[PDB]
């Protein structure tokens, strides 16, 4: 299925946020939109590949450079410094407002405002849960191995466990059993929160997978889980 891809700016809270976008070539009309939320590495080649893979399925997929005001993840060469000096300085409130601006831009650039979807990975998987409790227009969300519970900070004052109560859209989580950064007890805490909220949501846990099991360029890749998760994501989105 032929696609077309590009880099654009998205007008956002008064500033121009870089973004990559991909979509099917000869589209009939307005497209379902998938906002794609980066890991801490920014809109890496891998994230651009994912947007193109989504476009091959018929989606207008858009990955915004969410860290642009605070800094460039390519200026860091160790994860701890990247976390401390950049990631931990990007406020959740800013991120959710930027995602709203991506949705706004998408509706005037080939997307259908009534068919908004989101998926995100790692750092982006946590943001995915948050966004599902933020935008009442959102139709569905797929969060891949996003942190569920945490200590709070002023930049990041709520975690997915806290907002389960405010979820607006069905959320599918794709999680790895071997992920030491997201222990299974925390998945249980989140399941308790979702049940108490009577939210439409489920978390699928892959027995053999670690964190970042869809990152096909990294050693954490687990092919069987990544391919199953990708099909579960498409199934979750299929009706919208």
């Amino acid at each position: 299925n032929a696609i077309i891809a590009g880099e654009t700016s998205i007008p956002s809270q008064g500033e121009n946020m870089p973004a990559y976008h991909a979509r099917p070539k000869n589209a009939d009309g307005p497209l379902p939109i998938v906002i794609v939320v980066q890991e801490i590495f920014g809109v890496h080649e891998h994230i651009r590949d994912l947007c193109r893979r989504l476009a091959q399925e018929g989606y207008l997929a858009i990955a915004p450079e969410l860290y642009f005001r605070q800094g460039d993840p390519n200026e860091y060469h160790d994860i701890p410094t990247l976390f401390k000096e950049l990631v931990s300085k990007v406020p959740d409130a800013q991120v959710l407002a930027d995602l709203d601006h991506v949705a706004s831009w998408a509706a005037r650039h080939g997307g259908d405002a009534h068919r908004l979807l989101i998926t995100g990975f790692c750092w982006g998987g946590r943001i995915t849960w948050l966004y599902a409790a933020h935008n009442p227009q959102l139709k569905a969300a797929v969060a891949w191995y996003g942190k569920l519970v945490g200590e709070k900070s002023l930049n990041s004052p709520k975690h997915p466990v806290d907002i389960a109560v405010d979820l607006n859209a069905p959320v599918l989580g794709l999680y790895g059993a071997k992920d030491a950064s997201i222990p299974q007890d925390t998945v249980e805490t989140m399941r308790q929160a979702l049940r108490a909220a009577n939210a439409t949501a489920e978390i699928v846990v892959y027995p053999e997978a670690d964190h970042a099991f869809n990152a096909d360029y990294r050693a954490s890749y687990h092919e069987e889980s990544a391919k199953d998760g990708w099909q579960r994501m498409l199934a979750w989105f299929a009706q919208y």
